[PDB]
């Protein structure tokens, strides 16, 4: 069900993401960018073994969470970066 999951991914990573941004210490962040991290690579990976294209659907989708997982990997580079240093 590619369009429920995408939209499930979607709005999780968005949530995951907020929250970090939101958090206190560098690991509450940490736990929630890696969430939004894990998600993502799960279920794109099952993406990817189903769906190659032909769903304006699923299209607008994927480029809303390509956006979110380039975020994400700023964020938490960013994170980590600062908890090695600190």
């Amino acid at each position: 069900a590619p369009v429920t999951e995408l939209t499930r991914l979607k709005e999780y990573m968005e949530d995951q993401i907020a929250k970090a941004k939101e958090s206190s210490s560098l690991t509450a962040q940490l736990k929630f960018l890696e969430n939004a991290h894990t998600e993502h690579f799960v279920k794109m990976g099952s993406l990817t073994t189903i769906y190659k294209g032909g769903s304006e659907v699923v299209d607008r989708l994927k480029i809303e969470i390509r956006s979110l997982y380039e975020e994400m990997l700023e964020l938490k580079d960013k994170c980590r970066d600062q908890i090695q240093q600190y």
